[PDB]
């Protein structure tokens, strides 16, 4: 229906799912006139999607993200340059555009034995928006940050949606890895160390055993281990279409 169509519109905003844009139909909210004028059925998440509905339907240009990198390489350096930033996504294999910003964090007081520390993250992203760069939050967890941002002026950018991850030390590279894609890359890469007896997934790579399932971490220090360990010839990222 013409209706089902608006379930198809507000499903576009970010905060509002299905189940979730169902309702407000029922509600008989469709237009996001309808929204806007509704915030108080929204919640904080749903709120911030509305107010950037625009600008979350544009893209980011590679040279936005560059900018965008590098203040947020800046400052977390300033905090403790023994943190370790690392801008994922396809941007990372050489994208002339993207759609967001998703940025790895880790550091080594946090690995996966000790898990428990919001700090570690809590501390950039208060850093990010004490600098201004992250204009709201979405949501916000002890390993994971869901906001916005935008790149200064001096006279406008549009907000950009970022997010930061906190992943434990030990399970970092694998990690970035995985969050770099693509898809098929990942895909044809863990095809392969099957056929090689191991394992891999977002967190870890493990050796395989008889009757399959098995594991055992094996330690990672770089993205190449990964690689060593399958045998394969280091992949830059941007050889990672497929």
């Amino acid at each position: 229906d013409d209706t089902s169509s608006s379930i198809n519109f507000l499903t576009r905003v970010t905060g509002i799912g299905p189940s979730a844009a169902r309702k407000l139909v029922d509600e008989g909210i469709k237009t996001l006139e309808d929204l806007r004028k509704n915030e108080d059925k929204l919640n904080h998440h749903q709120r911030i999607g509305l107010k950037y509905f625009e600008d979350f339907e544009k893209r980011i240009p590679r040279e936005e993200m560059l900018q965008m990198q590098d203040i947020v390489l800046n400052e977390v350096k300033k905090l403790d340059p023994e943190y370790i930033a690392t801008v994922c996504g396809s941007f990372r294999r050489g994208a002339e555009s993207s759609g967001d910003m998703d940025v790895l964090l880790t550091h080594p007081n946090f690995t996966s034995e000790s898990s428990k520390q919001p700090k570690l993250l809590h501390r950039v992203v208060e850093q990010l928006q004490k600098v201004r760069f992250i204009t709201d939050t979405l949501s916000k967890g002890e390993t994971k940050f869901m906001g916005v941002c935008q790149l200064p002026s001096e006279n406008e950018y549009p907000h950009r949606r970022i997010d930061i991850r906190l992943i434990p030390k030990d399970q970092y590279y694998c990690g970035v890895l995985y969050f770099t894609g693509s898809d098929i890359f990942n895909k044809n890469m863990r095809a392969h160390a099957l056929e090689k007896g191991f394992t891999i997934n977002e967190y870890t790579i493990r050796p395989l055993g008889v009757t399959g399932v098995a594991g055992e971490p094996l330690p990672v220090d770089s993205e190449q281990d990964i690689f060593d360990y399958i045998q394969w010839r280091y992949r830059e990222p941007k050889d990672r279409s497929e």
